[PDB]
Parts: structure tokens; sequence; C-alpha cells
């Protein structure tokens, strides 16, 4: 109903405590007897809250759906965001930045709960089950020079992967410049865009695609092998709003850290998170395609590739299979 | 009405034949007197038709006004664009232009007769009086490496730099990067921007501001000195429309050469349409400032400047003033 976000909101708020009927009902002016039914709707939702007598209520646990309601909370404390949209199901968290980024200078993130119309790269189809991935899009206001797109692509990476690696039991290693691993699943693939001229860059659109919760029963079979989940390397079990909270400053700490460091500075660590050496590699350019090795990267983020013909190559972006 | 575009693309169709009222009744299957209805409105906002008893209607003459159903015949009879939209008043073309490429992989233009919140580069503002300028915004899409942007900014300029030649009696020069003079006066600015990832551009977003009819009278005092209008060097006089026509064919002109030649082949044309030569100017860097004098062009779209204190630059953009 019209009030089931604010009710959340002050729930969620008001943790570790718990909060009255009365109160809630106070705040939003509202029925003591309304505040029941919208906690009754939520309680059926699947959110996990304690209701005690003379003490009132306590939000324990929320469930595999995103709430513009608590996301608002992740924006107002954040100094890098200045707000979000929350969707259940859309074409694409993407398409939806795009639109939303033109004729301001904000900076936000999109999530849906389902993507209708997910897309990585060169326009392949991504999957984005119902309750099962985060599908994100954030946009940001850097000051730079359009070049300096591929080096951002380099910094976000090691902050999405920080945020896996602090969830999974098992390794997380990226797979340049696109793709996060665990073991042979690929459980993110991240995106970087934007929009520019000569003068500068308007805006970065970073479409971030991870795998929370899927069974190995959950991916199509065409990609189910070489697919994962974060809660397949889970002991302990994946909460999406800890996880939220972990990736967004992850991504900030990345962030201010692409404003102000050479890419030097993070390229050993970079080097040490990837899984794409010792091993032989599959590129595609437009037509032609050829195996590889990677032989390094770059002080400026190129990778530098050993082809099969010996002959040596100095790759600002490729694309990759294993 | 309903039926004031349809009429009108007949018309302007039908020429240089006359077509009758009952002819255009049956084509819209409306009465001849809803017909006649429609032909007085259009009069009266000046479009100039002859109307002949026996033999029906022929339009002679377009007023200073956008028309949708005139611009689809542009968009039919054109193998680039797909098709435009034209607005009386709105923000920016720009901005519309930047939304409606989302999610499509059309290539379009759009028109308005105002914009309310015209820019140029760095958020200046850009005057865009009604029935006064050509306001136009267009995406095309090539694909291409993001690096391309800027050798798309010189292929265009020679394209609008022609298409006002046509019209004025007196000299037409390109002002490197983004404008376009006769004599003093800047009569466009144009800006080029993207949509673009590692991968490739997605879009490319071209705002061309020209001013077409303006009397020194009708520019703002701060502009006042350095502003001029197409119709200022026109001894006969300026049609919007036929000047639209020219604009549109000399840009596909100008883009097919982008896609297909190098800046070598039309950088010494480019210099000699340049007024930027043999002359002092004032150059602006985020806050340093300095003057300078053109030296050259480089085969890649670099301007070679000889700072004032000696010192060499390689420029692939920046602002100039006079
Ligand atoms: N959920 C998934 N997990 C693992 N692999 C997937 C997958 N969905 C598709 N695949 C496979 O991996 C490929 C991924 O393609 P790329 O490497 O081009 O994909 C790239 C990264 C894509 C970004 C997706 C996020 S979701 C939020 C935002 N909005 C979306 O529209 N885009 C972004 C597919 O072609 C399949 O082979
Ligand atoms: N009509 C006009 N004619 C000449 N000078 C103008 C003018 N309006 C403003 N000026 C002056 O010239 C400057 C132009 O700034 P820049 O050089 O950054 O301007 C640049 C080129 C701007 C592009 C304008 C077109 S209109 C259609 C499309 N949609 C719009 O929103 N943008 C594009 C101003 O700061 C004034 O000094």
């Amino acid at each position: 109903s019209k009030y089931s976000q604010d009710v959340l909101q002050l729930l969620y708020k008001n943790k570790p405590n718990y909060i009255s009927g009365q109160s809630i009902a106070e705040s939003l002016n509202i029925s003591r007897t309304a505040v029941k039914k919208v906690i009754d709707q939520l309680k059926l939702e699947g959110c996990k809250i304690d209701s005690v007598n003379h003490k009132g209520h306590l939000l324990q646990q929320l469930p595999d759906i995103w709430y513009q309601g608590i996301i608002d909370q992740y924006t107002k404390s954040s100094a890098l965001f200045d707000f979000s949209e929350v969707y259940d199901s859309i074409d694409s968290t993407q398409l939806a930045a795009k639109k939303s980024l033109v004729g301001n200078q904000s900076s936000f993130f999109i999530l849906s709960d389902e993507q209708t119309k997910g897309r990585g790269r060169f326009n392949r189809h991504w999957s984005s089950s119902k309750g099962q991935g985060l599908w994100m899009s954030v946009v940001l206001r850097p000051n730079v020079a359009f070049s300096m797109i591929s080096k951002f692509n380099l910094f976000i990476a090691l902050g999405i992967r920080d945020a896996i690696q602090h969830f999974s039991q098992d390794e997380v290693k990226v797979k340049w410049p696109n793709d996060i691993y665990i073991d042979n699943g690929k459980v993110c693939g991240f995106l970087t865009e934007m929009v520019a001229n000569n003068d500068g860059i308007e805006a970065i659109i970073c479409g971030i695609g991870i795998n929370l919760t899927q069974q190995l029963e959950n991916f199509d079979e065409s990609i189910r092998h070489r697919a994962t989940s974060i809660q397949l390397h889970d002991k302990n079990k994946l909460d999406r709003y800890q996880f939220l909270e972990r990736l967004l400053q992850e991504i900030e700490k990345r962030y201010n850290q692409f404003l102000t460091l050479p890419f030097s500075e993070i390229r050993e660590e970079y080097n040490a998170a990837s899984n794409i050496w010792n091993r032989t590699l599959l590129f595609t350019e437009n037509d032609k395609q050829f195996k590889g090795q990677a032989i390094d990267l770059d002080y400026d983020g190129y990778l530098i590739v050993r082809d099969e013909a010996g002959e040596s190559h100095r790759l600002i972006s490729a694309d990759i299979d294993f």
C-alpha cells in the first residue's frame, strides 16, 4: 500500500530497537490498524519481523526483493549517491540509467529484481532472473577526459571482486576486462559506458550483473557449466542487503582511488587477482579469431598478448573465452 | 487540426502541380469542407498557397516554422535518416536526442523552432529564438572506435560550412573545432557527443545551431557584435526548407567521407576554410589561459599551437576566442 515503504523505512532505521504500532502510526499519521495491515502484508512477502506485546516491532530479516524505502537509507547516508531508483521488473537497469542521467549532474544507481531485456557486451543476452541476482546500473560524474573510461573499468573491477570475495569461501578472480569468476564459474559481468565529447565525460554508466542466489539448477543449460552464484560458495547464507552495502562501499573506495591514483598503483594487485595467466585464451575481433597467451598488463591498463603465431599485441580491451 | 500535417504533406508532394480540394478529401477521407478549413488555417500561419478554381491548390512558400508533415518527406527520401522529431518549443534538441537514442539503433534528427534551455560547450547558454535559426540535433551510428569522435567533428564542419556558403555572398570560414563564422560573426555553433564504451560507439549525437534569419537588432547586446545570421549575407532571401535540404545532403556527403577517408584527404581543404591562422588567439583550459598562434593542423586533426612563451602544443580540442 501507499505506506508500505514508509513503514519499512522506519523499521530498518529503528534497529536494533523495537518500534511500536503506536509510534509508527504517529509518524505517518495513520491508524494503528492500518499499521497492522501494513505489517501483516510485509510478514507475508517474507519480511521477518518480531512482534512483541508492549514493545512493538523489530525487522529481523528482509526477503529477496529490493525495497525503495530501505534503499533510501543507503542513499541518505551516502556521500557519493544522490538517489536510487528501485524496480521489480524493467527492460534494463542500463537503459533506465541512460535515460535518467540526461539533463542533470546527479550520481545515482538503479536496481531491478528482474530484467526482461538484459544486455552484456556486443548486444549479447544477460540472464537476469527474479530474486536471484543484483542487476544494477551505476551513474557517476568524474571530471576526466574520455580516454579515462578504461582506467575506470580497472578500478571498479577490484571493488566488485572484493565485495564478492568477502562472501565466498572460495577464490574470486577477475577476468579482464569485464567479468568475475569463482573457479570456472562466471559470477558477475560488468560493463562500463559513457556519454562524452571532446571536452570530457558527462557521465559514466556502469552495468553490474551479479549472480547471488541461484542453484545450478536455475541457470539455462547453455551457460550452466560456466556460471555460478555467490550462494554456491557461502557456508553461512547470503543476505542481499548486507551484500549491497559492502558492494557500495567498495565501489566508493575504488572510485576515489580512480580519481586519485595512477593505474600503476593498483596494477600488481590486479595481476594477482586475475585468472588469465599461464593458460590459453580465445580472442574475438569482429571476424578474426585467434588463440594467445596473456603476457602482462602494462602501466596503462593494456593487456600484452603473446599471440599464437608469435606476434605480440597491446589491447586496451578484448573479448576472451577460456 | 488532426489533418493539418497530412494536407501539407500532400501539397508539398504534389508540386509543382496543383492538387484539388476533392482529391485531398478523398486521400484523407474527410469532407471537402474540412479540407477548406485546413487550408484557411495554413494560409493564416503564412503558408502561401495558390488556389485556382477548377484546378485546386499549390503550395508556393512555407513560413518560418517547422512542420512534421513536410519533414516526413525528407526522411522518406533519405537513405541515412530513419525519421525525425519536430517541435515548436522544447528544452533542448540535444537532450531530446540523448533520450530518443536509448535502446534502439535508429538514425534520426530532431528540430525545434525554439529551445528554452539551449546549451553549447561547458554548459554555456546558446540563444535559440523562435523563428530565427535551425536548432537541430543529429544522431548517427558509425561502427568505429570512441577515439574517432574528433575526426567526425572535422568532416561535419566542412559539411555545415558548405551548406551555409551556398547561401551567403560573403565568405564562410570555420573556426576550429566547433564554430562557423561569416567575417567576425559567429553564424553556427556545433557540438559532437557520443555514447560509447571500450568496444565502440553506440551513437554520435551532433548538436547544430545555425542563425538563419535574425536582424542585428534580434541578438542580445552581450553577443550582438560577434554574432550574425545567414540572412545578413544573402541578396535573394533565405528559405529554411531549401536550406535544411542542402544541409542534410552535405551532412550525408561528409558523413560517408568520414566513414571512408583518412583525415589527411580533407585536411588541406580544412586549413583553407579556417579563420584561425596568422592571428592571435585566446585559449582557455580549466583555469589557465594563454595567448598563442595556430601553426598547423596535423595529419590526425590536432591543432599545433605556438604558445606565447614559445612552447608548442598539440591539441585534439580547445576553446578559443579571437
